């Protein structure tokens, strides 16, 4: 897993509507919270993304953007997003399979899915926060807002 | 949609506990926040109401009261409220179907559901804040608290 201080691998991925989303596009404009998750329609990250949806104003505003990423293709993310109320971007690290996840050091080579890793990328494209919690343990979202809050005022 | 300056159409609707709630009952006592919503058990509605829930003291206090309104019947709002931890009123604009929603000009004729209409009704019963977003769009709740604050101090 890339650690704090590393330049964040740039990427171009399709969101749930088949639109292209590039990390570079936020450079100089917004800090970016990257939430990698293993698989759509599973218990743990459903709860995790539900928290994100419920606190969206803290993640998607004038100073911050939030991007969820997993290896699933757009149709999968669209169905789940629509059913779950995910109005933020769910990006497909689908083909190449897990290419971005591997570059961030959060890919499970054995199962073929991304681990629950989280990073905050600043306006310079530098990783300023990196998190990877133990299995079965949900991530601390108050932590993400604190991290984001430190990169503003 | 009804706009600021209009008298808010009065109503008497059943809440999730089958108790009668009438809008006029708040006149001369509290400003009322009306949050219409398309349907219970849907994603974006869940997110909006979880946000309201998470910040309830800001909408339900000495100066203000909040009522969420939808076409669903009492049983439907009761289960959703209990599972979601919603302690505020959820009113049934059920039969006649969406009559109140139609009166406020926020009823979606093709789908048979209220759109995301929000209103602030002051102590005289006049609409002081109005907005209507689509079922696929998300509302900015800061606008809600801001308008409620303007009728207080």
């Amino acid at each position: 897993m890339l650690n704090v201080g590393a330049t964040a691998p740039d990427f171009t991925l399709r969101d749930q509507n088949q639109q292209l989303v590039t990390l570079r596009g936020y450079r100089g404009a917004k800090n970016v919270l990257l939430v990698f998750f293993p698989l759509a329609f599973t218990g743990i990250c459903q709860g995790e993304l539900d928290q994100l949806r419920d606190h969206l104003p803290e993640f998607e505003n004038d100073d911050s953007a939030a991007l969820a990423i997993s290896v699933g293709p757009p149709p999968t993310h669209k169905i789940w997003a629509t059913q779950s109320g995910f109005t933020f971007p769910l990006l497909s690290d689908f083909w190449p399979h897990g290419a971005v996840s591997q570059a961030y050091g959060v890919f499970n080579e054995q199962a073929g899915i991304a681990n629950r890793g989280t990073f905050v990328v600043d306006r310079s494209g530098i990783i300023r926060f990196a998190e990877m919690k133990q299995p079965g343990e949900v991530r601390d979202q108050r932590l993400w807002t604190d991290a984001l809050a430190a990169l503003t005022a």
